[PDB]
């Protein structure tokens, strides 16, 4: 489980308050995605995810800025493959159950195993999903980056919302 | 820009199953801008745009290798994020468009990180960032920006979004 580099960063002093870097980044909206993997033994893991965009088209890779300590990203590391599953409108409450302190958090949670080293995929609960291949890891002040090479995945268009955040409120397509 | 290197599998899903993925991820909309050498404006519509890091107070955004914008955002080391509000459609699509001079009838105003352009009309929020870092991945730069600017506008109802080629209000 070892560490990813911490990225060489030009930091100068005048940086803004913790307080003020919320409220400023509270004001970009965002969609609420679970990153899913398998521990060494199998067991799936996940935690909720927001800082998720795509980086490549070709080739296809997004990114995920995931905590230093999480034990998702330890075992997302380990394995080396991950799956993002894009929350749909009525998922508020996977989304709450995936940052929630807990050690099973799949505890009656409907999933399967995808294609890619059979990594969880959240079928019920999602718009879409991409499996990936770990490309890169680099450490980001109190968070990791980590790049997936998209290897699987696909949209579901039988599901007509997704689940979106802004200043602390959920929220869905009009439907 | 840091070269880094990809531990890639082949079996790379092709460029438009890649697309119907990431079009269900529904995002903001931000214009990122800066000034160039001798302080023409440069600006593009950015939607690969995430936080990163509390402390230090950290963003990234992602931007294709042959940007001018980019170009110029690492020349001078700075760029600011606009994030549009829901009436900022035409903002954006402007910010996409591939044609010059995009702040033509656009009301911006030097920011006080080195007259970075902050959008006065038709946004949320604006964040003022140093360029901390910058990584190629694939055909796209990861800028890193540490946040030294910046506030809200808590008056403003609704940021723009975008989902499965629709935008909305929120
Ligand atoms: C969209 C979202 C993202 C979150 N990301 C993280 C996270 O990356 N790490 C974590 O430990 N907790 C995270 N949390 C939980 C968060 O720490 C608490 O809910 C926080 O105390 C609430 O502060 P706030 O209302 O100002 O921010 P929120 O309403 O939670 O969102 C403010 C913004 O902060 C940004 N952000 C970046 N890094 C962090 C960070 N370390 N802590 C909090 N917000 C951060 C997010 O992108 C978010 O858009 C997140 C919560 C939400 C709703
Ligand atoms: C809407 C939302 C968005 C979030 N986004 C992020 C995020 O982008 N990155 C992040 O690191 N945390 C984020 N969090 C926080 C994260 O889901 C929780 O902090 C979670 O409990 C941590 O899981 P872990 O297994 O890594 O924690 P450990 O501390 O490893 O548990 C043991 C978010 C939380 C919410 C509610
Ligand atoms: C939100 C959005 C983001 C875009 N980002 C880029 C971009 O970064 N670089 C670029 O050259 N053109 C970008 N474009 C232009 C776009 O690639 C073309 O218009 C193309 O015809 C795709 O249209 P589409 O309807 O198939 O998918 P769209 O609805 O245009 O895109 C679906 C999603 O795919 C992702 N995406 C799209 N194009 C790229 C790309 N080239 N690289 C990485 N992710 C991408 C975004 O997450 C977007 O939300 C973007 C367009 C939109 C609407
Ligand atoms: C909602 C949305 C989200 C998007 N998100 C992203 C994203 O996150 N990342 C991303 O990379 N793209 C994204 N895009 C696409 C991006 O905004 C467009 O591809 C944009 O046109 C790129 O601008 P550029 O300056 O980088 O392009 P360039 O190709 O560098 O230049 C743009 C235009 O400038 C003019 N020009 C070029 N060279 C010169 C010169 N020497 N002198 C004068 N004029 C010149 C030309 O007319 C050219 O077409 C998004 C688009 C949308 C609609």
């Amino acid at each position: 489980p070892p560490e990813p580099l911490s990225l060489p960063l030009d930091l100068a002093p005048g940086l803004v308050d913790g307080d003020t870097f919320l409220s400023i980044m509270g004001a970009l909206p965002t969609g609420v995605t679970v990153v899913t993997t398998l521990g060494p033994d199998g067991e799936p893991y996940g935690l909720t995810c927001s800082a998720a965009c795509s980086v490549s088209k070709a080739p296809p890779l997004l990114l995920v800025c995931i905590n230093r300590d999480s034990r998702v990203l330890k075992a997302l590391l380990e394995r080396g493959e991950f799956a993002v599953n894009v929350l749909r409108g009525g998922g508020e409450s996977t989304s709450a159950r995936f940052a929630a302190p807990v050690d099973d958090r799949f505890r009656d949670v409907r999933w399967e195993p995808g294609s890619a080293g059979g990594v969880p995929v959240m079928s019920a609960d999602v718009v879409a999903h991409a499996e990936c291949r770990v490309a890169a890891a680099l450490d980001a002040g109190d968070h990791t980056i980590v790049i997936g090479a998209v290897v699987a995945g696909g949209p579901r268009p039988e599901v007509p919302s997704p689940l979106m955040y802004w200043r602390r409120s959920y929220a869905r397509w009009p439907v």
